[PDB]
């Protein structure tokens, strides 16, 4: 049964909820992302509407083969009507087709959702600057203060000139970075710029990655592992064994590996500069773990709530305990007392 913090009231909407069946009430359903916890439930053989991005469209229809008459995808930025309902679409900044929903309910209530969002000052110029939200559904995700990582361009940054020192000692040095799922397609990208390289992956990864709008895109990846220097491998693989067992394959091409694993927030957080950050070394092999985020640091979903004002807060991540959930609504509480809405 689907729980209430995935229903919209006053509306046959629901948010993230394909896994329950045939939700009663329901004429719309909206998918926020393309990320399996969200998507869980969805196939070929579902038949009712579902509202989405033009990316997360893509991926439905390619990799989950829903039948294109069941998908709605709608722009970004714009009003649109569903079902006698205005919406709007907004970008996450989470991972690529990721989105807000904005719903204007037919009594004058407006409701944000979310989805999953790594907050930034740049949405309080959206749309969101022009009207009062009442109801806020929020991604809680790092709703804590020990939850401190750097900017994605630091974490870049880093990555970047890290692989170029290290390919430029050692001309025979391949580079792999670790991936499970859609996001953070930055740091490969970034990483192959910067040694004039494509990104080599096997095809069902490339299938993936052609669904995503990505300007260029046939001009940095490939399926061709040979010809490339940069290489994807799933995140299970990114360990001394997995690696090993790579450089093997490669036909005595390469003779180190130096890989990357994009983690979100690890408590090595609580200690350590970026700058100051040191790689996991066996041999020939050194493993770096790097803290970039798609999900709001604690300080910046401070930030965005403190400026959007919401009459009430409906977490959506760490509901599943009473102690999160309070540790929640303390923050939610001194926030409010602070800026004095
Ligand atoms: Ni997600």
């Amino acid at each position: 049964t689907c729980p209430f913090y995935k229903k919209i009231p006053g509306t046959g909407f629901t948010v993230d909820a394909f896994q329950y069946g045939v939700v009663e009430g329901c004429t719309a359903y909206f998918l926020t992302h393309f990320h399996s916890d969200h998507y869980a439930g969805l196939s070929k053989h579902f038949t009712f509407p579902v509202y989405c991005s033009e990316i997360t469209g893509n991926l439905l229809k390619n990799k989950l083969h829903v039948q294109e008459q069941y998908i709605h995808p709608l722009p970004l930025d714009t009003e649109c009507i569903v079902n006698g309902v205005k919406v709007v679409l907004l970008d996450a900044n989470h991972c690529p087709g990721a989105v807000m929903i904005l719903f204007y309910l037919p009594n004058g209530t407006v409701i944000l959702h979310t989805g999953d969002f790594r907050a930034d000052p740049s949405m309080e110029r959206s749309l969101l600057a022009d009207q009062k939200v009442h109801m806020l559904y929020l991604d809680t995700t790092y709703c804590s203060p020990e939850y401190t990582f750097p900017s994605q361009q630091e974490v870049i940054r880093f990555a970047i000139n890290t692989a170029f020192e290290a390919v430029t000692l050692n001309p025979h040095a391949l580079v792999v970075c670790g991936t499970y799922s859609i996001g953070k397609e930055k740091v490969f990208l970034a990483i192959a710029d910067v040694l004039g390289s494509k990104v080599g992956m096997s095809q069902e990864k490339y299938k993936t990655l052609q669904c995503l709008n990505i300007p260029e895109i046939n001009s940095l990846i490939t399926t061709d592992m040979c010809s490339s220097l940069v290489h994807l491998l799933p995140m299970m693989q990114i360990n001394f064994k997995g690696l090993q067992s790579h450089l093997k394959k490669c036909g005595g091409k390469y003779n180190q590996i130096l890989a990357f694993r994009p983690t979100g927030w690890t408590h090595s957080n609580k200690f350590t500069r970026i700058a100051d950050v040191i790689p996991q070394t066996k041999g020939n092999i050194s493993i770096y773990g790097i803290p970039y985020s798609e999900h709001s640091s604690y300080l910046e979903m401070k930030r965005f709530v403190q400026w959007l004002k919401p009459q009430k807060i409906i977490p959506t991540v760490n509901v599943g305990t009473w102690k999160s959930r309070s540790t929640m609504e303390k923050y939610f509480r001194e926030w409010k007392l602070e800026a004095g809405y």
